[PDB]
């Protein structure tokens, strides 16, 4: 909401003067009004103003207090997710308040399979989602021809609680991608590559991991797209796993290994147990034994 | 511009009715004007909107036609750098028309600097450039307490058409950072202390590449941060020569190979010949020879 | 044969006059007759004048022309193989004397199995052979209790023209060994264990594989024994693949890669080359592969 | 001593009878009392029974208890200098009798310097030596113009106790070496080259170090020459470290350092830790911090 302060700031910072910035825009009472935070602001003269002082739009809105999931109710109600996380006793109290709000936008459902996330983790009984989803995601999705950040997002949720036939259907028509609308939506559209990657790998699942590498590949193609590098990675890593099961072939694996200790050693821990333990499950599977190194940091981190 | 019909096009796509946006927000006929893109709409409206929907304000923003750096004057020339980059030809005539602009604001002197940048390469002579810069600098610089990632922008602008010691006071007072306002941003003051570190480590200058990776490692801890992973490898593997010049130490210096083999193996050859040719010179410098495994590539993709 | 004339030779060499040498173990004339190699000398007193000189026995029998082997009939026909091999040509005429004399000697056998090596490397065909062989075995070997240098060259002749099956029981009474007699001895015993070791390696026979392992171990602490390096590093190699096989185990592997490069870097291509090969064939029936690393030296050698 | 009941031995084994070995080489009366170990026996008689029985010559002598190194009067003394190494009491009593027997010949002395290298080891006084060397070295070497193994057994023992630079004069013309005497003798002579070469490269003299292993090097274009692969790759390392020391390069480390690894994985320790020390002192001199692999080792290796 604050806009008019922060375009004040920074024009004093700059030493400009008002009229610099108002002058073929607005009148100059108007402006003050403006700068107040007395009159609200058009996309449009915001927009202006930053070319103005040569300062990013976004970068203005964020220190106008966007950068914060919070200024709004849906927002808050995001933030409150990670709270009952680390505390599931506040679980029941909010989710008695957010399962019927499910549906009412994709940012309530979104929200409500983080719900699920948690009572799934906590082994808490959520018996109305196995009689929902099926239908909720009907609801959703059945008559869908376009899909924005939120759905990926979405779908990422779903990936997480759900088995993942019954996700696929959903996902198929979502990609591939053919514009960037954003670095905010370009990581959700990889992070859903990334984790059906994932499980496509720990299925055994090739044809399906073979999709979603050409869709991550696919995506390095789109104009001012920006790809995760500790996606690229990871992403590559897996890669390198799939060559392996399609040819047991001895670099891929230690191409693999290589890459799962270059997190380790720039301090990526989380990504690192991970890709420790996915490695030591899919050796497991087939039949072998990882490095002493990886087995090592494995039965540590557990 | 658009956000009106964006706002329609998903509202009918989540099968929204215009009531379920509008109400408590505004009159059915001034809604019909917004959706219309004949009434404009104000951030705190549009924000309002997006939470309806579900979809996020910034994506929203993005469709409207935002993502193009074009839809403004300085965008389109921002877009000409790269153009006339491939076509050095085009210099002249535009450049012309920009050096007069360039103290217009932050963004017409980064522009300028890329204008600079080309000629740099193209070894096109730019007498006023060496007159002026000085003297720019310290009329954009010398009375400023906050910056913005614009100024970020010129900075990594500057460190790639000047030496070093003409830049490094306008860096430090632009660091520590400690507030993320979004992952452009956040790139930004990244790409500042990756070229500054190189630059760092490429001069042997081992107190400033200290500088360089601890303001790096510092934004790690910022809230709300976004940490690029390339650059995280990149600093990695100097952070590795810088442990390889300060104690000669062998398990970094194949550790910086390792990267840099990473790079190659994830399909980063850009990243992937610029750290072959960095070691190379860094080693020569050193009285040392690469693996032979780098120098190959360099001879075959470099010399 | 010439051994009087090195005495001489040495005796000069030291400045020492014959007196040095006789006095106490033979009058001054025949000792003079002893050096002109007129006389012959006995063991005994060529190892009493070995002393006074200060040189090492051996060495003066090497100098006198045993290092050749070809001062008798049977080191001439030894030497004749590497002939027959590099010109196959010379077979026939050769092998038709050999085949009939192969049961003289075990020396004359070996000779002969070396002529099966080369015949079936020739494709030159021996039906003699696969009558015989049986029969040969038997009389050589049904009543045997002690065994000599000569047999384990025999086995290991043998372990490269028949299958393992029918030479394992000829090898097992020779084991485990309990004294060096020379380093010329000491090497054929080992040589013996590296083929065999090799072959079960190859055959996936894990038993015995692990029993020519600790056979070649135990040899290490015999007294006076002498290790071969280069075969300790080899054998040390399928030790490495073995347990590879017994646990698919990824440092084993690497290591086993390892070995493999170092016989490269000094220098031993030989060696080297029939590493690689191997491992890519143990490799394969693993369902398997081998670094890019050494695929091509694989395919670059062949 | 014993040859004669080895002959019978063997010939039993293979079920000759008498005959077959004296038959147009002695009369069987003789031969009997040969077998006997009543009548001693020729060099050239003993080949010649050796080529009947078809085992080796050299065999066959080490059976006898050649293999032993005691059957004489100087074999003890050698056997005598491990026991006084662990236990130096015995020192005194023995090297008061060794002390003044130097010089009878090459053997006793190379015997005496086992002496000097013990009592340099426990700090043990030994004044004679410093006096008497230089003109010990003189005496034996002042007019020599042929040398044996023992003498490269005797220089090896010097380079031990004593400064390069007093023994390089009494080494460089027992070198280039043209031929090979036996296992024994090889590997004599490959021992000065490797303790040489050694001491070169931690004296950084690189130009006595290139000599070294261009003399090694030559030795493997011997005819019949036997190569101590345990050598052949440790002056491997040695050659590594000199390319590193001429020009500080990357690759020769590392290949150097695999090296050491290699010993340590075919268990060769004593070896490992050698290396491990001397890459340590070497690295120290370029001001150079070796991996902590081996730092590792050398930490508790003190």
């Amino acid at each position: 909401f604050k806009i008019g302060s922060v375009l004040k700031q920074i024009r004093q910072e700059l030493n400009y003067h008002q009229i610099d910035l108002y002058s073929g825009i607005m009148s100059k009472s108007v402006y003050i009004k403006v700068e107040a935070d007395s009159r609200p602001i058009s996309v449009e003269e915001l927009s202006k103003f930053s070319e103005r002082l040569g300062v990013n739009f976004f970068e203005i809105l964020n220190r106008a207090g966007m950068n914060t999931k919070s200024v709004n109710e849906t927002g808050k109600e995001k933030l409150l997710i990670s709270k009952i996380f680390t505390n599931p006793d506040l679980f029941d109290k909010n989710f008695q308040r957010i399962e019927p709000k499910r549906l009412t936008s994709l940012q309530y459902f979104s929200i409500y399979l983080g719900y699920i996330s948690i009572a799934h983790h906590y082994n808490i009984e959520v018996p109305t989602f196995n009689k929902t989803i099926t239908s909720d995601l009907k609801h959703l999705y059945d008559k869908r021809t376009t899909f924005f950040g939120i759905d990926c997002e979405i779908v990422s949720n779903l990936l997480n609680v759900l088995p993942y036939e019954e996700v696929s259907s959903i996902i198929k028509p979502m990609y591939p991608i053919v514009d960037s609308f954003g670095k905010d939506y370009d990581l959700t559209i990889q992070t859903v590559l990334k984790n059906a990657l994932t499980i496509s790998i720990m299925n055994r699942n090739l044809k399906e991991a073979q999709y979603y590498i050409n869709q991550f590949e696919h995506l390095k193609t789109i104009k001012n797209i920006s790809i995760n590098g500790y996606y690229d990675l990871e992403i590559n890593y897996l890669k390198q796993i799939y060559q392996f099961l399609t040819d047991k072939n001895i670099d891929s694996y230690l191409n693999a290994v290589n890459i799962i200790n270059i997190f380790k050693i720039i301090g990526k821990e989380d990504i690192h147990r991970s890709l420790v333990e996915e490695l030591t499950k899919i050796s497991a599977k087939e039949k072998f034994t990882p490095p002493k190194e990886v087995t090592m940091y494995y039965e540590n981190y557990v």
